[PDB]
């Protein structure tokens, strides 16, 4: 059994991004960039006003001057000049007309006169300054200046920075393609009504497919294989070749006599591990292989457990994900925490024990933070004790019982931003 | 300007839970929950081994035992009684043969004599307990137990815990259809290449379109819309007699004299506030509109400033998706963090001043927190203090310069399970 770091850092070595590709703007959204991004133009363009209002020469100070023009977008008030004794109307966003140097927001100004007669005429109320509420050429974005840089995660602002610049097709690293079976001849397909003698419904298979669309990744299902080395070697060769960077397989990697997963991962590429010192997922196997007259191919072989399963994907699986698609943070977040009730931890193996977390205004020690409460028993074969889990705690193996209120070191596995509050 | 609080709590009182609707398994992902789920057989629904090994009578000891059957899967073993003086060999997840008690793991046993005859022997090397790697009849998951519950979240796991329950259509709240345009006589599309005068590319659009993609609901995007009153109403009557939950526009809703949104949303619909005292976005309109012969429709008049636009979204919007989603808990998550730079509150108005956050080992006071960076200058009109910001410092309308150092509250805008580590 290697520690989970060492196979972490194995994964990492082997790991290696994909090849970038082009994409249309809203299939960029989540993607990592592979080329810089600069302004061809500055934001604003033209002198803009910040307010509804006039546009005046700050000099003429408070007094009643003639409307000349009104300047709200395109070519409005081209080719007529604001000069001393006169001011333009400008809404927001409008373009300053030549001359004038500053604005006067509406609610400091009073319209004179009546409506009806041509000659426009405004009470300036105030004495501005140059410069006020004016929104000078590239103030926002200077022409020329790198919006987005390689490397970078594209949320919405990113998106909104993009349609800035002008940029509907984007070079980013994409999301890698995996490949999902499950093994067993004790499986039934999920769509099972009365199970049979020795069956249980496929749940893995499901549970991985989800976990991968959740990491915004194509899925290629390959349905469930039963404990036949021929067959096995089969499906394995056809999700090589079909072109996907990731094989999940669940279960054959326990020590029973038909345990076909590990030796044929051995047969067909290099199989760097397949024992971890962890708690849950003992046997989880990892495996490169080159894909036929080409490309590389990743394979985890996961615990058959529902538990092991599940906790092997969120520690081994999503950050292989993350490298290959380019993040240059791939690892999850990990955070401190105090304990809500008492744990007793494994004396050999460190343990990922599945627990709620919460922010709390009084964690316990009279000061916010993250607490922990555990989804109870911690048997691998209990899904339920995956259910509502955001978290895992990282329980070093001392054999000793963690105190409620004692701090410990949690991976967070699921949307941050989508945690329920206290 | 209403405060911020009393402007959610109005949207809150407004925004209705959508009717529940049916889906297969892989659409309910991410969905929440509009009924329980109760499990139709136990899980494992057979008395399973627990280990590669052999099922024997507990009370027989150590010593050697003829292997009497063979018992992976289905109807192997049926029939078979191990009575006292024999074994069965097992694999994990294999049904126990009537009359065994305990399994004891392979590494514990020793296969004696020659394999090519056909009576094959074990050596029992251990003294196990009744009940030792055996999993009873539903210890995992009791027959009719309740795996899940109406209002809860659906994630991989509780795909697996459905799945393993043999439920493929799940009923579910649906997500809202959101439509989404954007105002202006200066926009034009983000296509655009050299630009005319007082023209900008439509950021706001795109941006939002991603913002809501983001929030899993499905776009409906009505494009650029001028500053023309009888325009603007045919798309708004257009988009709200169409089927969608949602209405964003943004933009049209300052002082000008062509910002036809406030006056539009008043005419269709009963419009609870259009000034709320927060920096940014100080002129959003919230409106409900009931469709034509019926469903009501949300309408959001967000400003059309680029930063207040999405800060208004992630502030108010995002909570309502959430709402008309079914979440018992749609408020976004608020930590407590400290600042790494100086910052200087505004006089009169709260501001969500945005900042990267991230969790550091030593938060600056020598215990682990998290840590807030600027994105620097705050102006509404640069999108740039929006890149990369993970989340919003509440400040409160102090005027004070908040040192380095001091702890604020935070609003946490993108998935933290996403976090860039320290
Ligand atoms: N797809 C699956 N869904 C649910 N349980 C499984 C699955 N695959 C294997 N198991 C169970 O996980 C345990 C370990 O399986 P294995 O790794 O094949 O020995 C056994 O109890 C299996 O029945
Ligand atoms: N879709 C958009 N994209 C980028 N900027 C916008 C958009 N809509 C409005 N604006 C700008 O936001 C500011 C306020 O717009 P409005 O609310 O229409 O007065 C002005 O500077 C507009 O040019
Ligand atoms: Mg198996
Ligand atoms: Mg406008």
């Amino acid at each position: 059994m290697i520690p989970t770091e060492e196979a972490l850092r194995i994964v990492f070595g082997v790991s290696k991004r994909l090849p970038p590709v082009i994409v249309s703007l809203y299939e960029a959204l989540g993607k990592v960039l592979a080329e810089d991004i600069r302004a061809p133009d500055p934001l604003p363009p033209y002198p803009a006003s910040v307010k509804d209002g006039y546009a005046v020469v700050a000099s003429d100070g408070p007094g009643e001057y003639p409307v000349i023009t009104e300047s709200r977008a395109g070519n409005d008030g081209l080719g007529v000049t604001v000069t001393p004794g006169t001011v333009a109307y400008v809404t927001t966003g409008g373009p300053i007309p030549d001359g004038a140097d500053a604005v006067v927001q509406v609610e400091d100004t009073k319209v004179i006169g009546d409506v009806s007669t041509e000659s426009k005429r405004v009470k300036i109320l105030i004495q501005t300054k140059k410069g006020t509420d004016i929104r000078r050429v590239g103030c926002d974005i200077e022409k020329d200046a790198t919006v987005l840089t390689t490397g970078e995660r594209i949320g919405a602002s990113e998106i909104g920075l993009l349609a800035t610049a002008g940029v509907t097709m984007v070079k980013v690293y994409p999301m890698p393609i995996v490949a999902i079976l499950s093994t067993g001849d004790e499986l039934v397909e999920p769509t099972a009504g009365t199970l049979g003698r020795g069956q249980i419904r496929d749940s893995n298979r499901a549970m991985l497919v989800a976990a991968v669309m959740q990491q915004q990744c194509k899925v290629v299902d390959l349905g469930i294989v039963r404990d036949d080395r021929k067959e096995l070697e089969k499906v394995l060769d056809e999700a090589v070749s079909s072109g996907v960077d990731i094989i999940l397989t669940s279960g054959g990697v326990s020590m029973g006599d038909r345990d076909f997963v590990k030796p044929l991962l051995e047969e067909k590429g290099k199989v760097y591990f397949s024992k971890v010192l962890m708690k849950p997922g003992k046997p989880l196997t990892f495996a490169e292989i080159r894909a036929k007259p080409g490309k590389t191919v990743l394979a985890f072989g996961l615990p058959g457990n529902p538990v092991s399963c599940l906790v092997c994907f969120n520690i081994f699986v999503v950050p292989t994900i993350r490298q290959l698609a380019g993040w240059t943070s791939p690892h999850p977040l990990r955070v401190r925490l105090r304990l809500q009730e008492p744990i007793k931890s494994d004396p050999i193996r460190p343990e990922f024990h599945r627990a709620i977390i919460k922010w709390k205004d009084n964690d316990g020690s009279g000061t916010p933070g993250f607490v922990a409460e555990s989804t109870g028993h911690q048997m691998s074969s209990r899904l339920l004790s995956m259910r509502s889990a955001n978290a895992l705690l990282e329980l070093p193996a001392t054999g000793n019982v963690l105190s409620a209120g004692s701090s410990v070191s949690a991976i967070i596995v699921s949307d941050i931003s989508a945690f329920s509050i206290d």
